[PDB]
């Protein structure tokens, strides 16, 4: 039976749309009136942020804050803009600002809480974890956050799926992880017998559903799955 319901983080709780966003205003205010076009050096910073993140998946943990530095390193060494010192603390301000929900997660969240575990998975450090949690608001609606900085290993390691279920004390085949990434998200969490909930908000990972027990495009479907199967 069904008694802990896990979320995944980017893309199922926090909008693509305003990560983005967020992260434009951050270029911008690096780069001030430097002639470079932010969103060029935005989708330089993705690109390279995306491959790092790819090498790093299912292996031990790394501080993030290392990687999206040098990142920056390279980049204004690329293209001649002062470095910024402060990257990270703009960076903070900024998601407290630009950070944003999507409409139905606080619904979700509260339909939930109480009646079952209702936890967080998320490759990230702890602290800037619950830091945004609690910017955008939501930190006390989990029973359990559970990162890749405590497991030691990002997703789809089976440790970090391991320690969220310890946590809330279930077995895995009592649990659902709802995530957008049909590999990380869906493939590591069955590992572990969980049932895997794949978020597909714009429909565009037809190709990767089979990966998946159940399919959603709202995450307010995830209560109904959830009674259906208990
Ligand atoms: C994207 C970014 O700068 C960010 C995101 C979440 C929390 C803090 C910073
Ligand atoms: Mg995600």
């Amino acid at each position: 039976m069904i008694r802990a319901v896990f979320f995944d983080s980017l893309g199922t709780l926090n909008s693509v749309e305003g990560h983005a966003k967020m992260h434009l205003k951050i270029m911008e205010e690096v780069l001030g009136d430097y002639p470079l076009n932010p969103k060029t050096l935005l989708d330089e910073y993705n690109k390279l942020t995306r491959e790092a993140f790819s090498n790093y998946a299912g292996k031990p943990y790394r501080g993030l804050r290392d990687i999206l530095e040098e990142v920056m390193r390279k980049l204004a060494e690329k293209y001649g803009f002062k470095y910024p010192e402060n990257f990270w603390e703009i960076s903070l301000r900024m998601s407290q600002r630009y950070g944003e929900l999507y409409p139905e997660v606080v619904e979700v969240l509260k339909s939930l809480k109480g009646k079952y575990h209702v936890g967080m998975i998320t490759d990230s450090a702890t602290e800037q974890a619950m830091a945004f949690l609690d910017a955008l608001g939501i930190k006390d609606l989990f029973d359990s956050i559970t990162t890749s900085e405590e497991a030691g290993f990002f997703k789809p390691h089976p440790r970090i799926f391991e320690l969220a279920l310890k946590k809330a004390g279930v077995k895995g085949e009592e649990a659902v992880y709802v995530g957008d990434n049909p590999v990380k998200d869906a493939g590591g969490s069955k590992n572990l017998g969980m049932t895997s909930i794949l978020l597909d908000r714009k429909g565009e990972k037809r190709e990767f559903w089979d990966k998946a027990d159940f399919i959603v495009s709202d995450l307010r479907e995830v209560i109904k799955i959830v009674d259906e199967l208990n």
